[PDB]
């Protein structure tokens, strides 16, 4: 054989009772799976590369070149211990094989791969939504040794981070990926050393505005053209505006079927019931004509053209859902 | 070897048919994922950690401190046999390795820690639902070791249970965490002792309001709009209160597919039930008015303005329903 | 070593070559999770718990006590080979480890328990839902043994089942836990002897009721108020019965899709086309009422009040109602 | 030990580098658990057991019978490498531990038994669609030895397949079970040998009736009654012909929404689209009669009873209707 | 024992240190399962073949043929190491048995096969949905040893693809499998050599004409008859409209339940919603209409047949829809 397995207890790590051990991380980003917004998590696919030093893996040669090893001798050597934080679930995947990978350079150095599913945790908030921005990241830290036995840092500094360029997502813009490092503590355990993994996403407006901002502008449009018709045939105008008040609650409903029941409103909804009120007033300003025009022919009859509130609502209407759309898009932009 | 781990045998406790042998424990919650209602159950991920003392482990030194071991040295050592009463799965996290924690002080005294992952049931009560409050807890137990065998208790009392910083649930509050203990009987079996977690949780109300109780109270006074229009377009009046009637039965409908199947009413029940007999009694109202109407033009027939009812109607109506809103509101706070 | 494994062959039963080995059972069910009208099958956990005796085990003390092993002393020697007949899926607990339990007294007697989750088949009749009772059981037998080989009994008798006090099912009430025995045959491999576990459930009607039975009386009621109305608006009456009958058409469809597509009709499916009968032939009244006021009006018309039929269907139409109502209440109870 | 296994390489089928070693199947099916039209897939569970002779496992006896061993010693004999063809999934039960048997004779013939679970694929055909019946098969084949090394057959020829007499699908018939054989070919490792288990099914046509063809003869006869009401009453007629079209549409809607999107035309599909089409042209008669009595107004108007469409259309619709149901139900039975 | 296993050290590659070794592939493809559009992804199952030498499995003989081996002996002895790139799950089936074939010639040569099922991701284009066409792949790649280590190369050539004559999808037209080559860089790990698998896929068109398409073209043809009606019937010419308008949002929100949400639109969107608009300006000409006539009534008053906006609408709404069907069934085919 040419390593020396069974001369030694690797029970124990390298350094055992003295100083801390160093163990660099590299980092390859494969994809991005999917986004939960009622589970509030993500699921990113990965490569996870570790680096350290154990003398009693040391053989000799004369080339001084890294040896490739088949991978089952991973279970019968010491190795490094990192988890990921605040994680849901994960695995490591075996087709048709483990997926590991194993090089021992004749000093001693080692190089060790691995190819993990993660889902982690991500807190959303959704006030802007659906013209929001959010901000996540995923957490790896060692879970048995504390950072006076091991050391854990980025192996390259900043360069440390690279990524597919077939990277996409088809409902978000993926930007600015970066890494940072910050110290733990748990009362009962110690210090630990972290590294994080950053990026940030911005939504897709277009199918947002198609299918939900279009259709209620046209049904408060469709509202105001009951001012133009002749206030005699109140089985015409009524229905109408009955059909938009059904239609705008009917939207209102479906709007909401995708989304966690937040305690807070959102963009959209403020749009969406502003709309319903105003579908509701026009429904009340016919009832109003109709009532002040059945008592003046009472007051006429008793004494032996267009109405003015149609004309002020035709001009009233529009422009007051119009200065509602200004301020509404200056404010959400 | 620093253990002697081959001069003994583990299939055994410690102290073997003696006295019983004291474990403490102690917990760090991590988060909890997710409350289901149909299942009435949830799901709860933290950390575990063990104490006892083990003669058969002690080793020589002179600094007197813990040491680490790698984590495969478990299994072949004797370690306690704790289990979750009333769950329904559980599994402990295995990436990149199965995280287990093991270190032992010369004399012997050992620390023992894992991370799992817990489903369990709670017993809720929907009777003021959506304004309810429940109450969980999660209980932790041995499985082969009676109370003469094996003594567990809390290790530090109530400074045992710590909490995560950014635990959170997007539909509802959490609070009081506190710990308790009592014995339990098999009677095939034995005594033992139990450890329990409790908390306390509180829904938010806003979603619902904004989703079921501002739509049916808007469509109760959308009947009321009818009283003021003249009796004379009766293609006009009868489609209204139809309609309303239709809706309210959608959204009575549509509230209750997301609950169980229990044998009792709810608060959202009275209220939308209420207001939907609100609006067929609206309903009724003007089929009276016309029958009186036509009766009263025949008889003015055979001898050869605003009907009471609508009038009452106008004043009627909404008293009767803030009268009702004031009551349930009272008794629901 | 305490008990001498390594001295015997235990590829072997006790008795191997003569005289079957009586082996008693003893149950204790702690909970009843789930129930699937489309899937018909339930699932349960209990605990299992086996005795025998074996003199292989055998060894000297004076107390003459049962001792406790730490359990993964099982995989070493024999045991029973216990399986659920007619079963979909099943697991053992092993969080933190196996729920296993080993005891064994001095002269060899053996206790074994273990922790299961079952889901297993009922075949359930729907002809009388949702007013329905059904029965269900669960099947334990030896998989490799026939009668000559391994006796298998209830421990205790009657004595042999115990529940937890806290066992209960949202929508169904459970009554009368027994058990029973029973020989079974196989063409090709013999005898088996079989134990039962034999339970009932009440289906609660409370919600069905408010969700179904109330809204199809009110719209068939809602029906009747167009005899009440002039005849002279045509408008105003077609629509209402049109809007009942889309109305009734929704529930009836809504009714069924939580249900497995039977080749028989259920009790609620009646009252359901009953209902729909009436409010079509409502509307078929009103056809009736306008042709032949229409022809009445053309023979006087060549020459040159309330019509009979309206007065007699505001009597015939709720007086068949409630006979219907009498007559369905009293055989569905 | 009885079995002298360690005596042997069980690398080695038996007859290793000689002629072919022939194994009988038998079978008997438990259930026959869903269907599915999407997916085009069905799951059954059965009980499969293999026979051959291997000399190595020879024991001395005088009795002559077979014995039971525990079911671990599977894994240390060779053993047959059956597996199911064009499969999706599948399972062995394992509770409460592996349901496997194992039964050897003095003189080394052998009998093995499992439960398994498959699900497999259906090739459906919809033309006939809800009045359709399928064919489906389920194939079993070694995996790694040829007919060269392994023979595979049918232990008891036709007296092979047992069914259970629970066996029962809700909406389904089953029907003519039986077993055949047939030789397969891969281009890259040789010839195989495969078994077919083969059924048939017949779906129940009550639940379609009654949901779906019953609705849509009732709208189309809602529609005739418009030919007998006045013609001058024009917002009566106008709105049921609108309402039938609108109601035949969600009808229609509603029915697909179950089946996968084949790229030909189904059974039920003609039914309603010629329905709908009739209640289409119910609609442009009236419109066709408006017009003409108003052009009739206007040409006797500038010189200073029932229309014959109507009167026609009261028989032509209904006759071409009945000999539609006629011709449709001879050909579809 | 025929292969001396004992003598060698397989955790080293054959030429270890030396030259790369060769490795041939072959492939049989045995069924596509599904195709999501949410998550873009395929599922395959297929037949894996290896091909290589290694001098420490020869043994002696006279015939030089291949041998045939149980299986287990693949984990003591050197075996590839081959993985899906950018796959998201995967599994080998093991029922009866792992489905592994080994078979060695008495020189030294080696086959080893496997079954196995890939799930894998494909990037799609909806641009012209759902009359599009996707391209997919399947990629193959050692994991550990880089070019210098081992050589991976398609067996055959061309005729290394083979697949099954029962290959279909219900929704898909399967056409064009081949093969290619690429190398591959890894900035920390060096070369590899990847192996593809191409196909193109054809969606069928039927469904979504029968299911979408005709029922816009039916309500747009519906929505032209109002412009034949008289223009004194207003309560008979609104409600036309506004069922007309609801129906088509209806289909429009159905259609996309089944979509990823996209940047861009899709061809169904640009048919719909040019019919939505359709409508709406169908119904805005009937208030025009109204309008108009009031006011030259009331013109007429002061001094104290058909509208040719009707008139012209009959011919231009239809030509003008027409001349757009006959533009977008030219762009799209
Ligand atoms: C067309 C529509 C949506 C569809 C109807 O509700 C009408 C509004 C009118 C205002 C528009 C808006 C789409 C989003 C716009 C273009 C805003 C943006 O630049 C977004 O970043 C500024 C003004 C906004
Ligand atoms: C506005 C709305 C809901 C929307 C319509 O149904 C009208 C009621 C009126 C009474 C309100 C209620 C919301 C909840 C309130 C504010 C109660 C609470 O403090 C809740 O803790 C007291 C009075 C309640
Ligand atoms: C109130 C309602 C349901 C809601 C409307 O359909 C009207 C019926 C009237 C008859 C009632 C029934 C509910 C169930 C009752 C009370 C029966 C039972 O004791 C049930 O065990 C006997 C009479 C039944
Ligand atoms: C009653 C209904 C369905 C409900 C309405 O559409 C009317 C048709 C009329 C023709 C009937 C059909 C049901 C199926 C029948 C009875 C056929 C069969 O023996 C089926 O095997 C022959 C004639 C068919
Ligand atoms: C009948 C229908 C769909 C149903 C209504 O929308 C009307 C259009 C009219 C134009 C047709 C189209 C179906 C697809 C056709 C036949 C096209 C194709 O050869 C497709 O490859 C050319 C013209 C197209
Ligand atoms: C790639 C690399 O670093 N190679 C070095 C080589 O240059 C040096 O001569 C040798 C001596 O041990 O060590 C190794
Ligand atoms: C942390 C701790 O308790 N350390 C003690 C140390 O103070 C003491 O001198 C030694 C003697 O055995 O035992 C250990
Ligand atoms: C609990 C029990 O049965 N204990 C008995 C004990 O009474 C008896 O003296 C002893 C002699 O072997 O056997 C044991
Ligand atoms: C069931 C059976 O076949 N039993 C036979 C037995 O009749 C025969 O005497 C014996 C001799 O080896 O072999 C065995
Ligand atoms: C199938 C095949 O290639 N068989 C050959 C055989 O023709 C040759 O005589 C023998 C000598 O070693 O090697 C082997
Ligand atoms: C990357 O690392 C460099 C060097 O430490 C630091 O100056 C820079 O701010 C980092 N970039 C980000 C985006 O954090
Ligand atoms: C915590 O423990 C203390 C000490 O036993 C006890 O007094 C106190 O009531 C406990 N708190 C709760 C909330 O149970
Ligand atoms: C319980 O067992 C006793 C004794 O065998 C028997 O008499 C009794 O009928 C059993 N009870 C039931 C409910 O089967
Ligand atoms: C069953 O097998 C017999 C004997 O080979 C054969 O004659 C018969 O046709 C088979 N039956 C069927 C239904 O295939
Ligand atoms: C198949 O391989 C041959 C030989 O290399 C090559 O000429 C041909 O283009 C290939 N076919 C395809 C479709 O790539
Ligand atoms: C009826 C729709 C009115 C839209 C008014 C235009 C809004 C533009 C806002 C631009 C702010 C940046
Ligand atoms: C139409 C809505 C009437 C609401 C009446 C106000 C209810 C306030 C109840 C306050 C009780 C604390
Ligand atoms: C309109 C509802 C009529 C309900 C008639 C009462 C039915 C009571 C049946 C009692 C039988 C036990
Ligand atoms: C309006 C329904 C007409 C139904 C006509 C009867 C069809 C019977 C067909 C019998 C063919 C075997
Ligand atoms: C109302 C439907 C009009 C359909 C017009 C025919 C379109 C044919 C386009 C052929 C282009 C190849
Ligand atoms: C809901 C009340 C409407 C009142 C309308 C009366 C207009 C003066
Ligand atoms: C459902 C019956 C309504 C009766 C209305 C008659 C008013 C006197
Ligand atoms: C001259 C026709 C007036 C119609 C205006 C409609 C505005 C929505
Ligand atoms: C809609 C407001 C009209 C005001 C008339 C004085
Ligand atoms: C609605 C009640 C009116 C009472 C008239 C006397
Ligand atoms: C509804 C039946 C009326 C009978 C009139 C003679
Ligand atoms: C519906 C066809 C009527 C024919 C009148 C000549
Ligand atoms: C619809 C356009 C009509 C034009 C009349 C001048």
């Amino acid at each position: 054989q040419l390593l020396r397995i069974d001369d030694h207890d690797f029970s124990m790590r390298p350094g055992f009772g003295g100083p801390a051990i160093p163990v660099g991380v590299d980092v390859q980003v494969e994809s991005l799976d999917s986004i939960s917004e009622v589970d509030m998590d993500f699921t990113m696919t990965l490569y996870l590369r570790h680096y350290w030093k154990d003398e009693r893996l040391s053989f000799p040669s004369t080339n001084n070149l890294s040896m490739t090893f088949d991978g089952r001798l991973v279970k019968k050597i010491w190795v490094p211990d990192m988890f990921f934080v605040h994680s849901k679930r994960s695995f490591i995947h075996d087709t048709t094989t483990d997926n590991v990978m194993l090089r021992v350079q004749p000093d001693g150095k080692v190089l060790y791969s691995l190819r993990v599913t993660v889902t982690a945790m991500c807190n959303m908030d959704f006030s802007r939504f659906p013209l929001d921005t959010q901000t996540c990241s995923l957490e790896i830290e060692s879970y048995a040794y504390t950072e006076d036995d091991l050391m854990l840092y980025w192996k390259k500094g900043n360069d440390s981070l690279k990524t597919d360029e077939r990277i996409s997502l088809s409902q978000f813009l993926i930007q600015e990926f970066h890494t940072t490092t910050k110290l733990a503590f748990y009362s009962s355990t110690g210090w630990y050393n972290r590294l994080y993994i950053n990026f940030t996403l911005r939504r897709h407006i277009f199918f947002f505005l198609l299918q939900t901002y279009f259709p209620a502008t046209l049904m408060v449009m469709l509202s105001w053209v009951s001012f133009w018709i002749d206030r005699r045939a109140v089985p015409a105008r009524v229905p109408l505006g009955i059909t938009t008040v059904l239609t705008m609650s009917t939207i209102i409903t479906g709007v909401n079927a995708s989304m966690p029941r937040v305690s807070y409103i959102k963009a959209v909804d403020i749009y969406l019931w502003v709309s319903f009120v105003f579908v509701f007033l026009s429904v009340l300003e016919y009832a109003a004509v109709n009532y002040l025009t059945t008592v003046q022919e009472r007051k006429e009859q008793k004494l032996r053209d267009t109405h003015a509130i149609d004309k002020y609502s035709r001009i009233i209407f529009p422009a007051a859902y119009i200065l509602f759309n200004l301020i509404y898009w200056s404010i959400f932009s």
